[PDB]
């Protein structure tokens, strides 16, 4: 009847009292994410040096590539050299220009909340790809990206497989050039990463295209949080050309990279009926005072400073107290430490007094008048039969689960 009313009414201030004891470590740890996914991107606003090392195997064919340049973020520039180290390479420079950094894009200001390769570093990434290459074979590849010192490393296996020999990759029918493409990007939040895909159009020399379908995640190497974007693109430019100097079998490669492409009326009133519980003097607003009187009387016993620390996560507007505004703020905000569960097993033990698993009638009693809920003897003990089902004349943690989620 108006026994539920009385239970939650008292649930809801204890749980607002567990939420202000709470209150300042979840901002800290909201902040301390912010701080941290935030860092990596500071590591670009310079030149970066970069070394990229790859080992493949194309059809048994095996060979290695060394890399090296820098890239600079700030204009979303990327200038290599590579050359391979095993002799000439077994498949054309081209279809290798992909697989050789997409930390150094360029994101404008207004994005750079969505990138998510600066924000895995310096611990860096993985980057695993499937390049499917239309009426032919496939490459396989797998790559570590991150600073070893002040150096950004690229580390690349790449494995491929069912080439014809007489098709335009191992037949070395491309072009010595490249086209732009868009890389489509989106959020992987299952593996705290991102999901990407793209085609690219290689030239073939008879005017004919080659098509390169590719598919790629990328994944955090450590453990810390990361920008996971909305969708939204990369537009990518290339060009290839050769060091007259040089004698080895070898690419330079220039990349231009920019980014683009971006309650209840009576929960009201329950919430209020719990707010006066604080605000003992009706005067709309809870004081520091008044709180630590809550505090003090469910168990705990604050310092004057901790409840100014409390106070001063939720004093939104800054007047050194809590209104209801404000109050109801913090219980609509979604905590990073509960479960339905878990709000309700908090509460539960503050109402049972000892702990001993069961809340009695001189225990709900008591908690009661400790808060200021104006019940009598007789409406106490109508609570407890009613949450009764045992019929121990007590309310156990199952009990009273059954009560609040009623
Ligand atoms: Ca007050
Ligand atoms: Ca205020
Ligand atoms: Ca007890
Ligand atoms: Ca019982």
């Amino acid at each position: 009847g108006p026994h539920m009313a009385r239970w939650k009414k008292a649930f809801i201030a204890v749980s607002a009292a567990n939420r202000f004891k709470k209150i300042s470590s979840e901002e800290e740890k909201r902040k301390r994410e912010e701080e941290e996914v935030s860092k990596g991107e500071e590591l670009f606003t310079g030149v970066v040096p970069i070394l990229v090392e790859l080992d493949g195997d194309v059809n048994g064919h095996k060979f290695s590539v060394s890399g090296e340049g820098e890239g600079d973020a700030t204009y979303g520039k990327l200038t290599l050299k590579f050359i391979c180290t095993t002799g000439k390479l077994p498949v054309p420079w081209p279809t290798l220009v992909t697989t050789f950094l997409q930390c150094f894009a360029r994101y404008p200001d207004h994005m750079k909340q969505h990138d998510f390769f600066k924000s895995a570093m310096p611990e860096g990434y993985v980057q695993e790809r499937t390049i499917f290459f239309k009426d032919d074979g496939n490459y396989k590849t797998r790559a570590e990206v991150k600073f070893e010192g002040d150096t950004l490393v690229n580390r690349i296996e790449l494995k491929g497989i069912d080439f014809k020999e007489d098709g335009n990759i191992l037949g070395h029918k491309l072009e010595y050039n490249y086209n732009s493409h868009n890389v489509y990007i989106m959020a992987d939040k299952q593996k705290n990463g991102i999901k990407v895909n793209f085609k690219i159009r290689h030239n073939i020399e008879d005017g004919s295209v080659q098509l390169a379908d590719h598919y790629q995640q990328n994944t955090p190497i450590g453990d810390g949080p990361v920008l996971l974007p909305d969708n939204h693109y990369l537009s990518y430019q290339s060009a290839l050309s050769k060091d007259p100097n040089e004698k080895r079998d070898h690419m330079v490669l220039l990349e231009f990279v920019t980014a683009a492409g971006i309650l209840t009326e009576e929960q009201i009133a329950e919430f209020k009926e719990a707010f006066s519980l604080f605000d003992k003097d009706g005067d709309g607003t809870i004081t520091t005072k008044e709180l630590g009187t809550v505090m003090r009387s469910l168990g705990q016993n604050p310092t004057e400073a901790e409840l100014q620390d409390m106070i001063n996560e939720v004093d939104a507007d800054g007047n050194g107290t809590i209104d209801f505004p404000e109050f109801l703020t913090m219980m609509a905000r979604k905590m990073k430490d509960t479960d339905s569960e878990e709000e309700i097993r908090e509460a539960f033990r503050v109402f049972d007094k000892d702990g001993n698993g069961y809340i009695s009638a001189a225990e709900l009693r008591h908690v009661m008048t400790n808060l200021g809920e104006k019940l009598t003897d007789e409406e106490v003990d109508e609570m407890i039969r009613e949450a009764d089902i045992d019929g121990d004349g007590q309310v156990n943690y199952e009990e009273f689960v059954q009560m609040m989620t009623a």
